[PDB]
């Protein structure tokens, strides 16, 4: 993990990104910021190239969309709360999500959106914006504090508030037993194993396969070639992480590195090649009047 480069935000007496991902175009990265901003940056320069304002209050999350014509955003008290810009040609506004604090794309093919209301999971088609679905049994639920509904690879299950959903039939096929008040759970890229903070289960026997226990109050990301998981811990806007990410084999879950940064952490994303894991780092306190934060780029 070599650093490679390093920036701030432009013009900005103290600096204001939250959250980062890789644009479909090669050397540049798209943040949100503080102030509901949209910004497109040379990820080796630190140059802006572009600036959009999306929403009047902290940006919480983005995603584009594999073929580079859509973005997601989610922000922290806006109304709108979340929405669906296009990219193509000028940057302009699709559809809006009124409550849903928290929105991904579809995974095999990104025709669809699945948004997060509390307990509540909604599926979207993307050309209508119509709500498709709404998933959510009260007998089943878990109240997840930060519940992140989501795809599995093939788009045919749902994980929402640590209940496994079948698209099709619209049928809740299994509860997980809730064992933290906090993380919700993510789908290995296999397409076998689901992620539920420290315990890894099968998708087909519902089996306890592994214990990881320094995944708790982790964010997982994967690398794309799904053979590396990278963690942040939650924070005992504000910094949502503290300020040390550890990388584990996707295959076997053993511990590959523990990187401290010394910083709190607020987002981290890798590139469509596994050249890069591109990270924002508070150089603040939570204490601190503003945010200072930058974003590294390393090299993996
Ligand atoms: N109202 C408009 C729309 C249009 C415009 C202005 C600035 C920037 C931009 O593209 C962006 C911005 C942020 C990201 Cl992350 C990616 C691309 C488009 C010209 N005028």
């Amino acid at each position: 993990f070599r650093p490679i480069s390093v920036f701030r935000e432009a013009n900005e007496d103290e600096s204001g990104f939250t959250c980062c991902a890789f644009s479909a175009r090669e050397r540049f990265l798209m943040l949100g910021t503080c102030t509901g901003q949209l910004k497109l940056y040379n990820v080796f320069s630190g140059q802006e190239e572009a600036s959009y304002n999306c929403h009047n209050s902290a940006i919480t999350h983005l995603e584009p969309s594999r073929d580079g014509s859509l973005l997601l955003t989610s922000a922290t008290w806006s109304q709108p709360l979340s929405a669906l810009w296009g990219m193509k040609s000028v940057f302009d506004m699709k559809h809006s999500f009124t409550e849903d604090h928290y929105v991904e794309f579809s995974k095999h093919s990104q025709d669809r959106v699945i948004g997060t209301k509390g307990d509540i999971a909604h599926i979207y088609d993307i050309q209508t914006g119509n709500k498709l679905l709404t998933l959510f049994n009260p007998d089943l639920a878990n109240n997840y504090k930060r519940n992140c509904a989501t795809f599995n690879p093939t788009d045919d299950l749902v994980l929402n508030d640590g209940v496994l959903w079948d698209v099709r039939s619209a049928l809740a096929i299994h509860k997980f037993d809730k064992f933290n008040m906090n993380i919700s759970g993510v789908f290995h890229p296999n397409g076998l194993e689901v992620i539920i903070n420290t315990e890894i289960w099968d998708l087909r026997t519902f089996h306890l396969l592994h214990t990881v226990p320094a995944l708790d109050q982790c964010r997982v990301v994967f690398n794309h070639t799904g053979t590396v998981m990278y963690g942040a811990m939650l924070q005992a806007m504000k910094s949502p992480f503290g300020s040390s990410f550890r990388t584990f084999n996707a295959t076997d879950y053993k511990p590959i590195a523990t990187i401290d940064v010394k910083r709190n952490i607020f987002d981290l994303c890798t590139d469509t090649k596994d050249c890069y894991l591109a990270v924002i780092e508070n150089q603040g306190s939570m204490d601190a009047l503003n945010m200072d934060t930058v974003c590294r780029l390393y090299e993996v």
